[PDB]
């Protein structure tokens, strides 16, 4: 039993709840939150940016530190950082661009890396709002994530509507 609340469950290991994922990590707090990060983990905007905001910028100076060491991630890989005032741990997982040209099928690559962790809160990834993409961005999740993963949608159509056509 977690401290997660309203997430219906979409199957054995998969929750949702309308809400925004900022949000959600402030009340709960959860062992790890996962920000859909962009390889040079620059949080300039969308849930990166918004979940950085909420952290007063201190994600973005650890990010810039983590990169002068390291260098960039690659698309479809992640790392472990600090979850500052939003959880214990954030994963920032780097879902391909398509508007880059990146090659989509690294979406899956991407959700394995959920599977390092028992219990995350997650936004969708290489999703967006429109078309069949956000849609899509849920079914590779379903079929590649084992461990139990809370999704926060803050789109209220694309809530209301992936349930309404989730098989
Ligand atoms: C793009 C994508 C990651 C996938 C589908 C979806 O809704 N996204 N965005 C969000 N994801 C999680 N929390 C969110 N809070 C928000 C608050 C806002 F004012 C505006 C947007 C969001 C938001």
């Amino acid at each position: 039993v977690n401290s997660f609340s309203g997430y219906l469950k979409l199957t054995d290991n998969v929750y949702i709840k309308n809400a925004d994922i900022v949000e959600e990590a402030k009340k709960v707090k959860p062992t790890v939150v996962v920000n859909a990060a962009n390889v040079y983990l620059k949080h300039g905007g969308g849930v990166a940016g918004a979940l950085n905001k909420a952290t007063n910028n201190a994600m973005q100076v650890e990010s810039d530190d983590y990169i002068a060491t390291n260098g960039p991630l690659k698309v479809g890989g992640s790392c472990v950082l600090s979850g500052h005032n939003l959880a214990k741990h954030c994963l920032h997982v780097v879902g391909p661009n398509v508007n880059k040209g990146e090659d989509i099928q690294l979406l899956k690559s991407a959700y394995e890396n959920f599977n390092q962790h028992e219990v995350l809160l997650a936004p969708l990834l290489s999703a967006g709002i429109f078309g069949a993409d956000p849609i899509h961005s849920l079914r590779v999740c379903v079929d590649t994530v084992r461990t139990n993963v809370y999704l926060a949608v803050f789109d209220k159509n694309l809530y209301d509507k992936l349930v309404s056509s989730f098989l």
